[PDB]
């Protein structure tokens, strides 16, 4: 049982079969967005979907029989598992949010094609070093979202009315998005000195980012 | 036998000759953007344009005989062929869009000047290195684009009603252009949790951009 | 007395205890954001503040005795002093900015954690080589803030009414924030040549920044 | 006697005297922005301004006598001569824009301190290596500005009606400033395929700039 399977799963037909299906699922998945296509030829796709989800599910079980415990020490394999799991509950009508996360199964093309798997991997490896600067900036953000809710949330509740809202606005400013004519200049109509909160915030927030990148470059 | 033409063309005089026609036409084409000038100089420049396309056409024909199979495997010359081809498509044969693409021919100044070529050659050379990333990025856009249409299209048809539109909106968010007050904030009036899609989207797409750029540096 | 006091403050138990308090007071400050909660539990936390600021007050007092004159040559410790001291000025005195400046004590997580201390010094470390670039820019900004105020402050007071105002708008244009549809297209309606001011300005300002970034890498 | 003066100009008292002066005139021109100041002390500052303009004209006369033809191959002095000349043309009888140009002499602070001069030369020095890329791109803009005037200048004159207008708008898109909700979405209400034009453009202009920064950094 273990032995007949092992020769199937590692073959250039098993992975090729699965990979071809991903590209197919992904083209049909574009089509599922058209309400035109749905009326005449979409009953076709809902079941096509269910064949692939079964085909992937069987594939995963086999790979877990073959690789056993070493399956769940593979981040790429773990991804495939969790991506195919949540992608298994039928549309049902219990809820709608779970239905749209399903498209994430096109990210299997990344797990299974080697050129792509390494860039992603190369990219992730930049992150562990940055995890200090991220934490720092979040604490920095945190100290500042608190300053902002209390300072501006009474006259500008949409922007700063809530800790959450304050973070959101604070993120926006960092990306420099309609930040002045759009947020600070109004803020300044009530609170003329709001510029003492946001220009420092901007220098700092931008300084750290540039240096986060320099440290990326050098490292 | 008929070397002599082959001799004729390669002349140092000849080459800067076709360059001088480019620079003159490039100037005259700017002038054609002015309403004043074309009325009282139009036939002079509608004529001057017809001459140049012909000489360029004969120039293209001659160069083929000398190089044979090699001509159509020269990147700079293939370009040369087609932007010349465009002006040979009839002016009243379809829409007037082809009349506008004629001005793509001023780029021959890029193909005809080695320092131009050198930058262009250098720049493109960056690209094969990035073919893996572009594939990744385009896959990522494609995936997040589908989710948008099924998540936001019916209440926001202009921005998300459709894949191409969703693509577009997502491309816009990636240029960080008015993304929050202009798109995501409205979205949040009806779909309060929209910050969960668009902010991760921002983090990821900004991230890949930043890091890839480093790669051009190290390489 | 001397060595016993010197021995608990330097202890690993003390600072962990203090840190835990920093982490607690910070979560608590996040809690004062839901005004449902604050009207329902705020008295517990307004004095919770006071005893937290008490313990921190003690630690500050001991460390000065323990390090004597060597305390006040330490930038990180000085900061702690000041960031706490501020919080000792009465919440009903001066004005209500002081109440908000109290949140900066949360920057002690950086002070009291050496991994954080690691990051910051590195960052701070890049500034001295930049001072020279910083100086030139500010003089540049200052001249143009003068030029802009005399030119546009009359018909456009919000933006250029005052040197301080032109300073703000120019920083805004620098961040490249809604600089065209939002500021200079309107200027150009009265002063059609306004582009001769802002576009050169942007070339310079954008140019210096890049090279500044380049300078950082090399430095 | 002999060139008694020649000894003095070099003297590290003469230069320091001018720098102290510029900074005074720089301080003066600032206060000239206060509408209130120009009442209370407006007469005092014109006096101060006229002496300085004279002293500087004198300082320029001496320096040319000493350096002769070598004065007019020093860019810094050439800049100084034309910057001093400007502040001397009559305040009336014509173009009062020139009344504003005379603030450019504040750029003398740079002129007389050999650090800023050093930085500026350092800065200027990266431009020739870039000059190539400036030419391709300018060529690219010129060609696309032409394309945009012919395609969108009819129904959208404010933005693209004139070549200069297409340049200005196109520069803006490049600066990525409010480009979708602000330019391309409107166009697209009339011309649905306008994204096939601007989106590649956006790719190209952004691709080039990033590789440009890279070329600066490695060397
Ligand atoms: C040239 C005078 O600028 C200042 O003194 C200001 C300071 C001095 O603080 C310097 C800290 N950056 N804070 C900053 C930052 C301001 C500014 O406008 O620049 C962005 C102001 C300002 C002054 C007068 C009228 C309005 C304003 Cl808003
Ligand atoms: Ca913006
Ligand atoms: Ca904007």
């Amino acid at each position: 049982m273990y032995l007949r399977i092992t020769n199937i799963v590692e073959s250039s037909f098993f992975t090729k079969f699965i990979i071809y299906l991903i590209v197919l699922n992904g083209i049909t998945m574009g089509l599922e967005t058209s309400k035109t296509f749905m009326q005449s030829f979409g009953v076709y796709t809902t079941l096509f979907n269910q064949i692939v989800i079964t085909i992937f599910t069987i594939e995963i079980i086999l790979r877990i029989y073959v690789h056993r415990i070493s399956f769940f020490k593979d981040p790429w394999s773990l991804f495939d598992f969790f991506v195919v799991a949540i992608s298994l509950v039928p549309t049902s009508s219990g809820f709608e949010i779970l239905r749209v996360l399903r498209v994430l199964r096109l990210f299997r093309l990344v797990t299974a094609v080697p050129q792509m798997r390494k860039i992603v991997s190369a990219l992730i490896s930049v992150i562990p070093g940055m995890l200090s600067v991220i934490a720092l900036m979040t604490l920095f953000f945190y100290i500042f979202a608190i300053m902002a809710t209390q300072l501006f949330g009474e006259r500008f509740p949409e922007w700063f009315g809530t800790l959450g809202e304050s973070f959101y606005t604070l993120f926006q400013v960092m990306t420099l998005d309609d930040w002045s004519n759009g947020i600070v200049r109004p803020l300044m109509e009530v609170y003329p000195y709001a510029y003492v909160f946001f220009i420092p915030f901007i220098f700092v927030v931008t300084f750290v980012m540039i240096n986060l990148v320099v440290a990326i470059i050098v490292d």
